[PDB]
């Protein structure tokens, strides 16, 4: 929408959070170094009223060794948010990635998953659950008065619609999920809000498996307040109709919905990326703008069911999507972006994606104009 509109500095553009302030908060995922960068700081002050850490609140960053807690980086994000009136989300208490391996070792230092004795397996389950509770207790006791929204567990349902068979699940079963939520509620009180977080929440059979899991846990009294939808999506997929059905489905259980990691990749999956930002054709940015136009129109339609929409980054100069931006080369060394075309080699994670409404020079993209207007 409206490529007529100019590529002005985002520091001079109408504020994104103020455009949506009655519908939902507008968030950005950050690294602490960006709080020391003048442009990123001004971007956060101008456009965003919610914040989340893309990495430094993950388990391995918080307690990389048992009893060694590193809150210095998380503290910096919390302090910045409080100074600028931003909501904070905690990402994430429990996850099968970026998770220190000391969690899953028995008292003799061996992997708990290897244990065959059922009496010892049960001892390992209780030990793991105690470590889990202490990790959550220490974090929530420090942050309960500052951080309102909590991703308690992340990606606990596999894409095959079964519970993901992580060490958490192999060792403790489903109880690691119940213990995580119960611990957060106990040490954090009734005022913090507890989410189950996942990607591809729109996609069956994962969607209904997540639905069934949360419905059953709440029937058993496990405190779950909402669903965190990562929304790492594409220009075409998933369809707005399927996003809408997903949001409505979870809202019917009385759950809040938060969009916690929104980015609109320029590519399919697996991605065949352009090697640089400059190689991306203008038309892709128009396609992305029209997708963003439909997407935020749908979010507004559903604003009574969505409290927050967070982008997984600030501007196109920095996005975890670049780690997936594989560049394919044919035999003559030219770039291949057609998903079915011949190619000879791939350079994994060497290309550039362009997923946000702000460009890498901090000027607004057509996608920005598409979502700042009221059409
Ligand atoms: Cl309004
Ligand atoms: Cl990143
Ligand atoms: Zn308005
Ligand atoms: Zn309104
Ligand atoms: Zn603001
Ligand atoms: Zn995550
Ligand atoms: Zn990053
Ligand atoms: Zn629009
Ligand atoms: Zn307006």
């Amino acid at each position: 929408s409206y490529a007529k509109k100019p590529h002005i500095s985002a520091l001079n553009a109408p504020q994104l959070d103020q455009r949506y302030k009655n519908e939902f908060t507008i968030g950005a995922a950050v690294e602490p170094y960006q709080l020391q960068n003048e442009k990123d700081v001004q971007m956060l002050k101008r456009h965003f009223n919610s914040i989340v850490a893309e990495n430094v609140m993950k388990p391995i960053s918080i307690q990389p060794e048992e009893g060694k807690f590193n809150f210095e980086q998380a503290d910096r994000i919390v302090k910045f948010a409080k100074a600028n009136g931003m909501d904070i989300r905690f990402h994430t208490l429990v996850w099968h990635s970026q998770v220190p391996q000391w969690f899953f070792l028995d008292k003799e230092g061996k992997p708990m998953v290897n244990e065959t004795d059922p009496v010892k397996r049960e001892q390992n389950k209780q030990l793991l659950l105690k470590r889990l509770e202490t990790h959550i207790k220490t974090i929530v006791e420090r942050y309960k008065d500052d951080i309102k929204y909590w991703d308690v567990v992340e990606e606990v349902v596999g894409d095959d619609g079964k519970l993901r068979n992580s060490p958490w699940y192999q060792i403790a079963g489903i109880d690691y999920i119940k213990v995580a939520f119960q611990a957060a509620r106990k040490y954090g009180g009734d005022n913090i809000k507890l989410y189950m977080n996942d990607y591809n929440t729109e996609v069956e059979p994962k969607r209904t498996a997540l639905y069934n899991l949360v419905k059953q846990l709440k029937e058993e009294g496990v405190p779950i307040d909402g669903i965190g939808h990562q929304s790492h999506i594409q220009i075409g997929w998933p369809s707005e109709a399927e996003i809408e059905k997903t949001i409505n489905m979870f809202a019917a259980l009385g759950l809040d919905n938060q969009i916690t990691g929104l980015d609109v990749s320029m590519y399919g999956w697996p991605p065949r990326a352009y090697p640089t930002y400059d190689a991306i054709p203008k038309q892709k940015f128009l396609d992305q703008a029209a997708r963003y136009d439909r997407l935020f129109k749908l979010y507004e339609k559903l604003s009574d069911k969505i409290s927050n929409v967070t982008f997984w980054g600030i501007a196109d100069n920095h996005t975890w999507l670049d780690s997936r931006a594989d560049v394919y080369y044919d035999a003559n060394g030219n770039v291949v972006v057609d998903p079915n075309a011949p190619y000879a080699k791939v350079e994994k994670g060497k290309g550039k994606d362009a997923p946000f409404v702000f460009g890498p020079d901090y000027k607004v993209k057509p996608a920005y104009w598409a979502i700042i207007d009221h059409k």
